[PDB]
């Protein structure tokens, strides 16, 4: 395993062994006025500034520079290049990493397999926005003459989290779309709760899947279909009401789908990473394409940052080393991503699996079984809700929890002649400055005294009243929550995965962890069938599926 | 900090040290056809049927042996009777814990300070009954004489995630309600995307409050109110459009709200057990009382199930050492709930506070710091959703990770003959095989080979191709997600958070986490008016604040 055999890292470890422990944020600050300056980065977009203040990190100048090194000696920067110049680095599929060139609106040739790929992205693109162009003017037509009022985009994993996640982050910038509606469970109920919502005559699904025999989705798919006949009677119409992102061409025309509206996209366009292809198609159709150009765009700035940028002051690579620290070093099993925003509430939901599928992995490049950890378990909420949920734990539970809060300087509602985000700001800002500073017993013991406790009173409370703070942070606030820095934000957590993952040695754009579930499933779904018990699995498999089947037949009130 | 100085507790470590690492799924399975027979419990509760299937944990009989001796050398029967008894078992606040009063079918006494509470408990219930009859019938009548048919429920942790998440999860239930709508976020993309979807005539809003001075509710509920006055003018109006769950009847009336609407609860309600008491007037207004009922009646059939079995075979009692030993023994910082039904879509978001603002905590009800793990993260995301968003992680990262996989045997929409339903049901049985199983080096490199790949391909493949497995969850089935079953579920879990509690001599029932951030919020609110440089805090929060200010007035192009 790299990571271990590697000299830089055992630097690392070894110092964390010696010094950790004795790292305070509270000591750090008071002796240092110069903190901030020293862990922050601004970063001027041109369309809005981001701020990245790593300070209230467990670091200093010398762990910063240990790690910085250890990025370098992990090759970070060429394993960056041969990512962006789309050399196969999917090693275990043999496949490009290219969701960069997705959004190259530079249109810079990336060559794989001999052709500059950058053509064919933009044909798609061009395509989308005609389309986009034909149903939110009204000009596209469902079977009985009528305007679309309602894109329906079905589809499992990064065919659906991403679009969603970003429609409702964008949803300011929707005037004049449709509204957009996500199916992705199998479980029935989402597809028709969804269904009952919907006039067949004026709307449009989107099938979302690359090989268009995505079982989840296809059989999604066929119930909208069904449900849209139950009133169109004639399948020539199915063509006016679905169209498809899939380079399943066959299997499309199958469907009923004119294949003039297939939307391809490519393999090196991992799911978890394809919002900013043909997969975009609803988000396009929400907001516009010119917002969707402008998401583009972020995220391409993003990329240019990551390129171009020595990495002391890269954004990506030191978000990623920060990781690195409290993984591989503090042993941190999660990473909290908290934004202090409404719209933003899937935020967190996206990157667990943007994160998570592709760090949770337990296999080198080399076939080496890994001997550290890897990928953390990440989760959140939107600010303050979460803070009104777990954040007891963060401060005074008996686990180092690593937080980014986010929050926009500017919000998309300022009503109350901007009082909510007074409100919001405030508590996004004393949230991180109470997870470092905590409170002592002696200055907790003052405010027991003057608010009247008795001694035993105080006696009892004071415990429990001690923040011992010292909790890591990192704060992120940018100007606004515009398409476009959306787009930056997006990108910059995208490949701050793709550091970790070099660091590691690991292949953070396959999924091989799926194939046994798929597998195990297709053989349990016909034994549920019929009334005799299952007895070929081991014994809970069995009675689980007994249980299921005993009961199915019950009537309950 | 005793748990530590308890000798049961010191036995299973030292056990654990020295066999934990051997344990074996699989091989525990392959030589014990009677595991699951063993392992298992089945709960006819007279309204449906709750399998709890526990054979897929690392553990033998042996381990739950000395997992229950441990349960009882801490007092979990005792301590149980204290809360059942409406003891003070709050030690910090000096309060009694009694939700499980709320939903006291049976109407046993519960004495207080000298008085039984149910007579009090029935009156709210009483009223809450008549108020929701008046509603739904059209009777009770908005300023214009239109009948209600929009519910907005406005308020904070307790006071929301509970309504929302069972309102979420019985919609089905809600043949004849009014539409309701939660509103929690300070931030005011919240309220203002909400309220632009009502018309003021027919919308009632419920403003949840024990205080009526919670400084995010309030604000929300005055922007609302003003939004409300914007169109219906006088502010004697007030009083047919809000309605209050709270005890502060000046501040209520204050507000323009009539106090013969003011619904009350008690200080031995915790907001993270609320939804039982008048809290939950949105769920009853949208399902009716009767369902509202079979929902307290199901929390009391499980609280009953909870108080009358022996430790062996009680299921709280089950989850709550199973956990335990994850978490104090392997050291697991997280434990998933993955409900495989997509109505249940926020039942982990309820839990993550249910469970981590109960027992995040450091500090024991003797005021000793603890010196062992105390309440674990939980979260989680509803199959197969979350299937397709992190899995990989659980399946092939480098960490042990507890899950709960929940499901009904019966759907709510089982349409296309019951094919979606069937398919989610073989997933739900094929993960937790999965995880179990795994699939050896041997089993995978058969397979390639069988695939026709090359020595040199294959080698470089198989290793990433080999699930180790041995993931140990819980699959809870029950026959059907009505109001009666779920209320048992909800109870369930929280007797599991109660019974770790104890265990860990922590009070569950506190939440002093929140001040720190709570102070810290006030003090920087009127800072942040204005374009003077902030100085007076460490040089991060100053900066932050400073970057707020420069960029407010920041023109974006």
């Amino acid at each position: 395993a790299a990571l271990t055999r590697n000299p830089q890292f055992q630097k690392l470890q070894q110092w964390h062994r010696e010094h950790g422990s004795e790292l305070n944020l509270r000591h750090l600050f008071d002796t240092d006025k110069e903190r901030f300056n020293h862990f922050s980065l601004t970063l001027n977009t041109n369309h809005g500034h981001i701020l990245l203040d790593y300070s209230k990190n467990l670091v200093t100048e010398e762990v910063m520079h240990m790690l910085l090194d250890l990025a370098k000696s992990r090759g970070v920067e060429a394993a960056r290049e041969s990512m962006f110049n789309g050399e196969k680095i999917n090693s275990t599929e043999d496949r490009a990493v290219l969701h960069v060139a997705l959004r190259n609106r530079s249109n810079t040739p990336i060559v794989v397999d001999g052709k500059d790929v950058m053509p064919e992205v933009n044909k798609v693109l061009d395509k989308m926005k005609a389309f986009c162009q034909r149903v939110r003017s009204g000009d596209w037509k469902g079977y009985t003459g009528k305007t679309i009022t309602d894109v329906i985009n079905i589809g499992i994993g990064g065919s659906d989290l991403g679009p969603l996640m970003v429609t409702e982050a964008l949803k300011p910038y929707s005037s004049g779309g449709p509204r957009v509606w996500f199916v992705s469970n199998i479980d029935g109920t989402h597809i028709a709760k969804t269904l009952a919502c919907l006039n067949p005559e004026s709307s449009l699904f989107i099938i979302a899947s690359k090989t268009f025999t995505t079982q989840e989705t296809i059989t999604n798919a066929e119930t909208a279909k069904d449900w849209f006949l139950l009133s169109a009677k004639d399948p020539s119409t199915v063509a006016k009401h679905f169209v498809a992102l899939s380079t399943n061409t066959a299997k499309v025309k199958e469907f009923g789908i004119d294949p003039q509206n297939m939307f391809e996209f490519w393999d090196w366009v991992g799911g978890r990473y394809s919002l900013w292809s043909a997969i975009g198609l609803s988000i396009a159709l929400h907001v516009g394409f010119d917002n969707f150009e402008q998401l583009l765009s972020g995220a391409h700035w993003m990329d240019q940052h990551f390129r171009t940028t020595p990495l002391e002051k890269n954004a990506p690579v030191l978000l990623a080393m920060l990781g690195i620290w409290y993984i591989n070093c503090f042993g941190c099993e999660t990473q909290a991503v908290l934004p202090y925003d409404q719209y933003l509430h899937r935020f967190a939901a996206y990157f667990q699996q943007g994160d998570m599928e592709s760090n949770g992995k337990y296999i080198t490049k080399s076939g080496a079984r890994v001997d550290h950890q890897t990928g953390p378990i990440v989760w959140g909420e939107p600010g303050t809700n979460g803070q009104h949920a777990f954040y007891q734990l963060i401060h005074q539970g008996t686990k180092m929890i690593p937080c980014d809060f986010l929050i926009p300087v500017q919000t998309q509602h300022p009503i109350r002649k901007g009082l909510h985000h007074k409100i919001l700001l405030a508590n996004f800002l004393a949230q991180t400055e109470a997870l470092m500073k905590g409170k002592s017993t002696e200055e907790a013991r003052k405010e027991l005294q003057a608010a009247g406790k008795s001694p035993e009173d105080l006696m009892k409370l004071l415990p429990h009243k001690v923040f011992e703070g010292n909790r890591p942070t990192n704060s992120i606030v940018f100007t606004k929550l515009t398409p476009f820095i959306l787009g930056a934000l997006i990108a910059m957590y995208e490949h701050k995965i793709f550091v970790q993952g070099v660091v590691w040695d690991i292949n953070s754009f396959d999924q091989w962890g799926v194939e046994l579930g798929k597998q195990l499933a297709k053989k349990i779904e016909p034994e549920l069938d019929g009334s005799s018990p299952v007895t070929s699995h081991d014994s809970s498999t069995n009675g689980l599926i007994n249980f299921i089947k005993q009961q199915r037949e019950a009537k309950i009130q």
